[PDB]
């Protein structure tokens, strides 16, 4: 399998569990620090990063009724200046870039308590697909599906429905949506980390997925596996393979990686393209820092880069 070794540039450091890299509508860059603890208790942070100097600014340190959050994944909203954040202890949060947040739901559409979330991906219709590898959200005792298969997948619809679309995953982590050129979402890809598998489903509509199947194989027997993911403009899927020192590159048909990107670190956790560029920012857990490198092409547009009214 061909391997490329692009030059990586250090962006910022000292971000415990560095994750959820994202750009908002204004081009500001943010990352989350899920591993931050205070007195041994969860105290995760959402940070804004100065791309020029690496300066970090805490925009939110979410906590609900005495329980600190573990923000782990992010998605930019197209119609407002807010971030949708997958939180391992609090579930799904909507964070205002100015310093406030709201808990989207304490229970799903079936009245069950929410499970802690890890990452999420907006499809072009505004629906949010979320991975939830953790057990019930706080105040329930923390637990993870690294061994047991109780991790779930949710879809928070544009009409406010928090639907659990599937479950029984062994630590679902990264997630992505493939779209047709007319903007129609038609495939959901879910990473099941420890099993070294990428799963796919045909998307038939909001919160409607079918034809589940194993779509791709993540190289290695190391502890870890597929973490965060994103598509480039040619719909190649780039996947951080935590513990492998590489970011895997899958073609539109999945299977085995078509190429691998060697990283100057062993634990890439996530990645995100800078809008209108080939620059990819990567978060990693070896040094708890953020880096950047140049890919072969621009990234697939994120939901907040799309046209609300279409092409005039
Ligand atoms: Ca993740
Ligand atoms: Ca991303």
């Amino acid at each position: 399998i061909p391997v490329i070794e692009p030059l990586f540039t250090k962006v910022t450091e000292d971000i415990p569990g560095a994750e959820g890299p994202v750009f908002d509508k204004n081009g500001d860059f943010y990352i989350v620090a899920p591993a931050v603890e205070v007195n041994g208790k969860p105290a995760g942070e959402i940070l804004r990063i100065d791309l020029k100097t690496g300066k970090k600014t805490v925009i939110c340190k979410p906590e609900v009724n005495g329980y600190g959050g573990i923000p782990a994944g992010c998605q930019c909203d197209r119609d407002a200046n807010q971030l949708f954040v997958a939180d391992m202890r609090l579930g799904l949060l909507v964070v205002q870039t100015d310093g406030t947040f709201e808990e989207i739901a304490k229970k799903d559409s079936e009245g069950r308590r929410m499970q802690g979330c890890n990452d999420c991906a907006f499809d072009y219709e505004g629906n949010l697909w979320i991975t939830a590898p953790a057990g019930e959200v706080a105040p329930a005792d923390a637990t993870a599906s690294m061994q047991e298969k109780f991790g779930s997948i949710y879809c928070f619809t544009t009409d406010g429905q928090m639907i659990q679309v599937d479950t029984a995953f062994q630590f679902p982590n990264g997630i992505a949506v493939r779209h047709m050129n007319d903007g129609r979402p038609y495939q959901l890809i879910v990473a099941e980390m420890p099993t070294k598998k990428l799963w796919s489903y045909d998307i038939k509509g909001p919160a409607k997925i079918e034809n589940k199947k194993v779509w791709g194989h993540i190289p290695g027997t190391h502890e870890g596996g597929a973490d965060g993911m994103d598509f480039d403009e040619d719909n190649n899927l780039l996947v951080a393979n935590w513990g492998s020192s590489h970011i895997e590159v899958f073609g539109p048909d999945g299977g085995q990686p078509k190429m691998r990107i060697r990283c100057p670190f062993e634990k890439p956790s996530n990645l995100h393209f800078k809008p209108q560029t080939k620059t990819i920012f990567v978060t990693e857990h070896e040094n708890n820092a953020v880096w950047k490198f140049e890919w072969q092409r621009n990234g697939k547009k994120q939901y907040c880069e799309t046209l609300k009214f279409g092409i005039f």
